[PDB]
Formats: C-alpha cells, sequence, structure tokens
C-alpha cells in the first residue's frame, strides 16, 4: 500500500492558465467518479509535463496528489530497473496491475527520458522490450476502464525531442511548465515569503527586476539566505553575553573562531530566548550577490560599470538612443496607448571600439538588461552547415533571455557579399541574418545594434526599417570632451588632484588624435612609469640606509608616457 | 539508541575560517530549536566536506558531535549493505525513520563514492535503486521539518567528480578542507609520539616545518619508520651473539643476507631480552628522507635552489616579471591605491629547451610562494565529463593555498583547438579554462604562467589581457651559460679533466648558434668519434703484435665532431 503525502499547495504560484486547464482534466474522472460510471463517456488517461529543469514538475505532481487526496504511486526513471533481463519487465507489469486493482490513484512517471528514449537510438535489447511492456499496459488500462477503474498517468520530462513519437502519440494532454519571467519570479517570491514578516522598505518587485536567471530552487534558497544574514545580531550579543559568564581569562584564545566555539560548549543546557527581527532590503541585496544562477556558462556576458557619465557630449544621440530603448521598456503603457509598435535595431557608424564600446554597453547597462557582443569575422567556417547553424544558436539564446541587446561589432564583412554575385559560403550567411532579423519585432525584448567603421559598401536589404532602419552617426573628436573623460578615470582613484594638469594634457596635439580607448591606455601607461620610478628609489634608499612608499603622481610620468604612446 | 562520544575538540587547529562558517550553519537550528519552530522559517540541510585522505574530515565530524551534544548516528560506506536483495534499502529506510523520530542529531554519511557513485558508471541494478532510496529519504526530512524535527546530515569525500550530479544538487553547502597547515602537523606528530618515550634532542615543531605536502596517514608512518630504524642496534647484537653461539666456520655463509637468515633459522625456540631505547633526531630525518606522498597526479611542488644568479643575462625580462608577480603578491597597498587590477597571468614563447622551467621556478622561488607544475599531456584522462571537473578541482586548491604560482608547460596541445572545430569534449574543456581565467582577477594570489616553444596556432581570446594577456619573449644566446652547460654535462663522466678545453669550445663561431640540445649532442657526437679512433687502432695492433683499453678523450675528437654538427 502506498498513501498521499503532506506537500504544500500554498507553494506553487504563477501557473494560472495552466493549473486551470490541469484542474479541467483531473477533477471530473477522479473526483466524481460515479457520474462518469453512470454516463458511459470516455476521458483523459495521459497528462505530459515538460519545461525545463528545477521548473516544479515534480512538486506541482507532488501536490496535486496531496490537494484531490488519491493514491500517489511514484515512478523514478531507475526505480523499476533489476539485475536479471526479467525482474524489470515484471515490475512494471506488478506496478500496472496493483494500479488498476486499487482506485482513485496518481501513477508518476519522473524522468521519462532515461526508460523510453528513441528506439533506433538504443541498440539494447532490453530497452526495445521495455517500451514494450509500457505501451502493453497502457492498453491494459483502456479496456479495463468503463468497469469503475479510475487511473490517471501523470509524467514529467525535461526534452521533447528525445521521447519516442511512439509514446508521444500515446499521451493525449500536454502542459508546458515555461520559463520564469520577471512577474513569475515575482510572484515566487511572494510565495516563499507568505510566513515572513517583511519590513517596509522590502520591495519584492525589484529584487525579481534585479535576478536574471534564477529557477524557482534559487529564488527559495536567496529567501533562506536572507533568513541566516539577519540572525547574526543574535550571535554577536550571545558571544558578549558569554564572555561574561564564564571568563577564563586569555587561556582559552589562540584565536577568534576556536574561542567563540569553546565559550559553547562550556554553557550546553543553557537555553535562551530568541527575539523575532525583521528583515531589512540591505540584507536581500546581500544575500542575492552571495547567490549564483543556472545559465552562466553560456553567451551571458556581464554589463560593465560604464555609464551616460564615461561619455563625453553626444547629448542629442543620448537622447535618442533613450527614446528607442530605454522607452519601450520601461513605459510599454505609452506605446500601447499611442499606437506604434516598439523597436528592432539600429546601426552606429564612424570611429572604432573605443565608441562603439562606450555605446553600447551604457546603453545596455542603463536598461539593467542583458548583452552579447558578437564581433566580425569571428563566426565563418570552412564547412557548409556550421555557420548558419551558430547564427540561428544566437537568436534562440536571445530569445530565451529577454530584455537583451544584441551586439554585431564590424558588419563590413558579412553585408557588402549581396549586391555582386561572389561566394556561396557569405551568401548563405547572409541570408540566414536576414531571415532571423525579420523574424523578431513583434514579440520584441530583444533590440539589434549594429557596428560598422565603413558605411559606403552596405546592402540597402539590411538598412531598411524593422531590421537596421536607425542609422546613427557617431564622431569623437573634441577638447571639452576629452577634459571631461580625463577627469571621470581620474575620479575613480581612492593628496593631490591636480585639475590644471589634466586641462594641458588635453591640450597637446598627439592627444587631439585620440579616442577614448587611447585615453585609458594612457592613463595606465603613466601608472606604469610612476610605479617603476617608486621601486627604484625605494630598494636604494632601504639598502642603503624600512620606509614608507608614495602612490603620488605627477607630471613628468604623464610626459613620458604621453612621448610613446600611439594611436590606431 | 545511539549517545554522542567524548573527542578531544582542542585537537584540531588552522582551520579558523572554515569552522566559523560551520558553526554559523549548525549552530542555530540544532541549539535554539524552539526559536526556529516559532518563527516558520526554513535552515541547511545537508553539510558537505571534501579534500584529501587524512586531513581530518571524519574527526571534524566527530568533534562537533561531542561539542554540540548531540546524537551521533555514523552511516559507514559498508555499514547498510546486506545479504539479501531487499535488506540494504529496509536500512536505508529504518535510518531514516529512527533518525527524523529522535532529535536532534547529527546523521554522518563517511566515504560517499562508495555508495553513490555516476549512475552511469555503474551497471548494476542494486547500486541505482540505493540512490534512489537516499533521495526519497532527503525528501521526507524536508516535508516533516516545519514540526519539530531537526536533523543536520554530514557528508564526507574524498573526490567530488566521483560523486552522481544528481545528490550534489540535493547537498546546499560545501567546506573545503585544504591542503594541512604547520601548526596542525605539529599537532598530529604530537598525538602519534604520545605513546613513546621521546629523546631531548627532538624537536616536533622542526620535523612539523621542514614537512611540505604530507597528510595524517603519512606522519603517522613517517613515526612508524622511525622505530624500525632505532631497532637495528638490536639486529647486530643479535648478529655477532649468533656467530658465536653456532658458528659454522664458512659452510654457512655465500653472501652477506644468506648467512643471516640461516643463523637465526637455527635458533628457533631462543627468546631473547630487548632494551628500551630512545629514538634521536638524526634517525628522524632518516625516516623523512625515505618517505614519499606524491600527493596527486604531480601534488605538492617545492620550489628549488634557483635565483637570479643562476640565469645570465635578460635583465630586461627579469624587471618586466618583478613588476607583474612580486609587484602585486608583496605591496598589495601600492595596487589598490594606483588602482589597477592584479595580474592573472603571463606567456613564455621562444626555442626548444631555453631554459623556460628555470625562469619561472627562479620566480616563484623569490616571491618564497608555492608552485604547481602541470606539463602537457599529464592532464588528460579516459573519462568525459571528469576532465571539467577536474579543471575547476585545480583552481580550488590553489585558490585555498594562496600565494601560488600555477605552471602550465607546453600549451601547444590545449589552445590550438578553437580556430577549427574537432570535437565536443575539447571545446568544453577550453571553455571552462576561459571561464576559470575570467574569475581571478580581484581575489588573485594565484598567478598563471604558461609556456611554449610553439606560439603559431593559438587563440586570441586566451592572449586577452586578464588571462594569459602578458606575452613574454625568451631566447638562449650568452657565453657563460654556455660554459656552465658543457661542465654540467662533462660532470657526469665517472685521469684527465680538461678545463681550457671547454672554455675555447665555447667561444667558436658554430657554438655561439647553439642550444642546450645541440651542446648534447656534440659531447655524444665526440664520444663517437673517439670511439673509432680506439677501435681502429687497437685491433690493428692486437692482431699484427691483448692489450688495455683507453676511454680518454681529447680536443682533435672534439674539432672533428664540431666541424660537421648543424644546428636547428
Ligand atoms: N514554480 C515554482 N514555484 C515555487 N518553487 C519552485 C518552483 N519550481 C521549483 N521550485 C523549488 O525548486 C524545487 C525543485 O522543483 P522540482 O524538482 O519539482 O523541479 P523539476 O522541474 O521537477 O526539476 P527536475 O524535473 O529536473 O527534477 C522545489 O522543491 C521547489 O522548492
Ligand atoms: N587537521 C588535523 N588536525 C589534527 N589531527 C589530524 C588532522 N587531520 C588528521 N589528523 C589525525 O589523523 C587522523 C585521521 O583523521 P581522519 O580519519 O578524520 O581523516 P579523513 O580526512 O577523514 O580521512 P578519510 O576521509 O580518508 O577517512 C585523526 O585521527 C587525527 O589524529
Ligand atoms: N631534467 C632536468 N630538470 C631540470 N634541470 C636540469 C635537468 N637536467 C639538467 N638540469 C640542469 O639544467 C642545466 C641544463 O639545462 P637544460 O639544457 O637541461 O635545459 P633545462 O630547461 O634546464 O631542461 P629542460 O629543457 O629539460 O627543461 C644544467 O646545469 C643542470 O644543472
Amino acid at each position: 500500500r502506498t498513501p498521499p503525502t503532506k506537500v504544500s499547495i500554498l507553494d506553487i504560484a504563477g501557473v494560472d492558465d495552466t493549473l486551470q486547464r490541469l484542474l479541467k482534466e483531473v477533477w471530473f474522472p477522479l473526483r466524481g467518479g460515479e457520474a462518469c460510471e453512470k454516463m458511459g463517456y470516455r476521458y483523459d488517461n495521459g497528462v505530459l509535463l515538460h519545461g525545463p529543469s528545477g521548473c516544479g514538475k515534480t512538486t506541482l505532481a507532488h501536490a496535486i496528489a496531496g490537494s484531490i487526496g488519491v493514491a500517489f504511486i511514484p515512478v523514478s526513471a531507475p526505480s523499476v530497473i533489476g539485475g536479471t533481463s526479467g525482474e524489470s519487465e515484471k515490475n512494471i507489469r506488478d506496478v500496472f496491475d496493483e494500479a488498476i486493482r486499487l482506485a482513485p490513484c496518481l501513477i508518476f512517471l519522473d524522468q521519462i527520458d532515461a526508460i523510453a528514449g528513441r528506439r533506433e537510438s538504443a541498440n539494447k535489447g532490453m530497452e526495445s522490450r521495455i517500451v514494450a511492456e509500457i505501451m502493453n499496459g497502457m492498453d491494459r488500462i483502456r479496456q479495463n476502464t468503463p468497469l469503475g477503474k479510475n487511473v490517471v498517468v501523470l509524467a514529467a520530462t525535461n526534452r521533447p525531442e528525445f521521447l519516442d513519437p511512439a509514446i508521444r502519440r500515446r499521451f493525449s494532454v500536454e502542459i508546458d511548465m515555461g520559463m520564469p519571467s520577471e512577474r513569475a519570479r515575482e510572484q515566487i517570491l511572494r510565495s516563499l515569503t507568505r510566513d515572513l514578516s517583511l519590513a517596509d522598505d522590502i520591495n519584492f518587485k525589484e529584487l525579481a527586476k534585479m535576478t536574471p536567471g534564477y529557477v524557482g530552487s534559487d529564488l527559495q534558497y536567496v529567501v533562506k539566505a536572507a533568513v541566516s544574514e539577519s540572525f547574526q545580531a543574535n550571535i554577536d550579543s550571545l558571544l558578549a553575553q558569554a564572555r561574561a559568564k564564564h571568563p577564563a581569562d586569555h587561556l582559552a584564545n589562540v584565536s577568534q573562531p576556536q574561542r567563540d566555539w569553546l565559550l559553547l560548549e562550556a554553557h550546553r543546557d543553557e537555553e535562551v530566548s530568541w527575539p523575532s527581527t525583521k528583515i531589512t532590503m540591505e540584507q536581500f541585496r546581500k544575500a542575492v550577490s552571495l547567490v549564483q544562477p543556472a545559465s552562466k556558462r553560456e553567451g551571458f556576458s556581464t554589463i560593465p560599470d560604464t555609464t551616460w557619465s564615461h561619455v563625453g557630449a553626444l547629448e542629442d544621440v543620448r537622447k535618442k538612443l533613450e527614446m528607442s530603448i530605454i522607452g519601450p521598456i520601461k513605459n510599454p503603457e505609452l506605446f500601447t496607448r499611442v499606437g506604434i509598435k516598439p523597436a528592432a535595431g539600429i546601426l552606429l557608424w564612424g570611429p572604432p571600439g573605443c565608441g562603439k564600446t562606450l555605446v553600447a554597453k551604457a546603453v545596455a547597462n542603463e536598461s539593467k538588461a542583458n548583452f552579447i557582443s558578437i564581433k566580425g569575422p569571428e563566426l565563418l567556417n570552412k564547412y557548409v552547415g556550421e555557420s548558419e547553424r551558430a547564427v540561428r544558436q544566437l537568436f534562440s539564446r536571445a530569445k530565451s533571455s529577454a530584455p537583451c541587446i544584441l551586439f554585431f561589432d564590424q558588419m563590413d564583412a558579412l553585408v557588402p557579399r549581396r549586391d555582386d554575385s561572389l561566394s556561396d559560403a557569405s551568401a548563405r550567411v547572409v541570408n540566414t541574418l536576414l531571415t532571423e532579423l525579420d523574424g523578431v519585432g513583434d514579440r520584441s525584448g530583444i533590440y539589434v545594434i549594429g557596428a560598422t567603421n565603413r558605411p559606403d559598401m552596405i546592402d540597402e536589404a539590411i538598412r531598411r526599417p524593422g531590421r537596421l532602419g536607425t542609422s546613427i552617426y557617431v564622431g569623437l573628436p573634441s577638447a571639452e570632451d576629452r577634459v571631461k573623460i580625463l577627469k571621470t578615470l581620474y575620479r575613480n582613484t581612492v593628496q593631490g588632484t591636480t585639475d590644471a594638469d589634466l586641462e594641458k594634457v588635453a591640450l597637446d596635439l598627439r592627444c587631439t588624435g585620440f579616442s577614448g580607448a587611447d585615453l585609458g591606455n594612457l592613463m595606465q601607461a603613466a601608472a606604469q612609469a610612476c610605479l617603476e620610478r617608486v621601486y627604484t628609489q625605494r630598494q636604494q634608499k632601504r639598502k642603503e640606509g624600512e620606509e614608507e612608499i608614495e602612490p603620488v603622481i605627477t607630471m613628468e610620468d604623464w610626459e613620458k608616457a604621453l612621448n610613446e604612446v600611439k594611436p590606431s
């Protein structure tokens, strides 16, 4: 005999539409058994749950069993496999036999791709035989049903493509338990927090927004982490209290952790009352920093510390960018009301990497959105079929994690091979690209930014609205801007600040023919030269004559570094 | 019923940070049970302890149990396995059932890779079933918990790669019990010596200091080795005594070991009184020399006697190296104040056998930091999913014992498999490597040095600053160095040594454009020419005229060999 378990039904949320459908399909046959028998009409047999790992498939099934109050028979992937070639099949029979005999019940097949994979991919005579056993069992249920047998077979899988097309046909109902979005994460957070006394400064909405690739289990842990962090105050109190009851002078201490441990060991039968404290928003942020995501090894690319303050001038461009990208992301309400469709893509042309990197990253950071950077010819192969498949993969990855900015650096290679007939490989890639661009735009969230140092030879087809229609021209040469950049870089140091020196450096001819990346390099070069001076002087004095170290940087260091460094 | 044991908590030391973390996670749920029940918040369930064998994992667990005063349930690797196919599973259930019933308790799973290894590596139907039983038990605990059930599951393993990824996910907290310290070894030595009568000249502190990568088991053996060494005096005494009782003249001897054996055999029923002697410091040093752990594949690697005085010239390279490695280790204050992130790695490229290994050791030695050397194909295994986990392990070990220099010799194997699509295994490994490199930059202490005799096909991604960005070019063209090499090779011969000849040979133009391998070949070539002279002369004289053979080598042989041989 196998009775049901006690799991919390108030734990799962964000699955409103799907749970409703499940309820409709499962409630009538299980709960009103007498009614279905009298009518003579047939019902739903198999319910397949799919989606990514940790999506709450196992929990949903467990919850449903507990809530209805029916008998739960858990069939895990390797639980039926035995030692001898026959015991496995015998067990499958017994499972189905006992199940049909006792009703109402819920049979749950957790991780089904391990038992019933494609019969062409399995060259073993045991695996094919097991699939056959399942099929036979399914038929037996169908025949017995009009008497008073009420059993529903639930199943969970992570990938539908790995399953045998034959079993797919047998199963009738399918529920998609998809990716936890911003809204979904918010809901999950609320479910977990339900039993906790939250403070007024805590905004679960803010937490959800700044939580990219976290799953239901991860969020569960973030909540637990916050709990431990809050109870550090009580630990400090106990330490002070212990050192007063049992002093032990300085004999109990060799280090800090060991002394704390020893005091607690001495106490033993001492019971203490713990005050119920509230958690802060700061504690949650601390907890979030210490937690790890799931999709971290893929094409994620983290957003740098680049803001608008790092970009000198280009105020007109800044405003235009805000309108296009920040407008639809932050204000969807505004766009729906007026009547226009959100953006798809923009194109940047002019100076190089320095200008492009500062633009691409600044906009991306500000929106607090994801960023992916694919640079020029670092995609092409000698073979005929991986290049196109790779491009498809990039867009799929981008689609999965929205909001995201997809950045294409140096497009002068791929695009001009259309106007004149030359290569076949280049033709295929560009055509796939055009195709991918047109496809996305209705659902949005994915904004494509293209950049090139050369605007002349480009195909007009790519330029067309809906693809990369917004052509933004970028230019960097101006003195006032350079001074601002120098100040911004030298702002992040921590006495001697020296403003006059910064202005003079900017005035020089060599500085005029520079870029953002060049100025950064100049700063680093000056720092290195200064270190050389400090090292040579200090070592000479210490050995011949221990003194203090001086991290101060003067003009002589800047001048020498300036003389050597060249642009691009 | 199973009550706690009485083990000394003052025995384990050197684990300050780790013990503190363990305290935080284990103290609150076990000690203040009433408080956690009232609040309704959830806590930590599983704590996994990893690291090498004899690191004190079993002792730490035992100590923690005794110190807190909770019930200790020891579950060893083969303690739950029975005779029939069902008794094993029944026992696992009973363990979890009794454990949840009685609280507060600590369940300790010692050596878990024997019970729950990878389910793909286990083709048995019993092993997979046992893993399933553990999973089911884990879930049962989680459900029961809000009532008043307080049980923490501790576990110890020697290798994280062998564990099933499924159980890894179930366990939440992980503690790394890495490299044993100087203080810790001192303590272990004292524990073992406890029953022995040590002399006054023995300083256990000195032993511990000069014992780098030895574990608890190794130290145990060093003590045993000392015992055998002392009892050699008694052996000599018995030998002399035996040769007096039963002389047997010279009939009992053909060799030395055999005669000794024969005498003892004759005696049989002769009982002798053994005097209790004290061990010396000299005997311990002798014992230490004969002991060897080797640790891992390469394991621990002590720093050689290589300084800057062993390297001829390359003064520019020396200064650059000092800046990068010695700069951040010795002067962290300087780097934080200026504003730049510490080094992560450098690359050494040039001609075959120029002394790349020697330069690497010199830098490491000078910083008085640790050194690990992993050479080319001495990394690859037969397994697939273990390669990536092994790389992760290396970085974890390096992180634990910082400051350390991680040296990769002959990188020509791993790096070129990016520019052209080879396979999937190579792709995963290199991507994991890039990931590991990016992570280490702010935390630092671990500086990665790469060396290769071939620079052509390498991915630019690895070359980027922050990874192996600093490309240092090395060569070998100095006269003084060549003389030293010639002397070193001609040192291993055994009359006529001749120093003047060696210097002149080095001076020649043909010698200037050479390498270490070339000089070795020249020496061999000269030896061959000399043999020809000896053979022709000896045969002519013996036949026409048996005389003696002359192994002497003059300058004429060297000159002829020198004329013919060409470089590479
Ligand atoms: N949608 C969700 N809402 C609340 N909690 C969740 C959700 N999804 C997962 N969790 C938490 O994560 C845990 C894992 O859930 P579960 O094992 O059901 O996921 P899964 O999709 O079945 O994973 P797998 O299929 O790989 O076993 C649950 O115990 C739950 O605490
Ligand atoms: N860190 C340490 N401090 C003091 N003594 C130690 C330490 N580590 C080991 N020892 C000594 O060595 C013995 C072995 O310890 P223990 O069995 O806990 O190591 P282990 O890591 O659990 O080994 P394994 O996991 O292979 O069983 C202990 O009884 C102790 O006397
Ligand atoms: N197997 C060895 N490992 C390290 N040092 C060696 C070895 N054999 C000789 N040496 C030392 O190095 C000098 C010889 O240099 P060699 O031509 O072997 O180049 P190397 O870089 O030291 O060795 P390798 O090229 O094998 O790394 C000698 O002075 C000798 O003392």
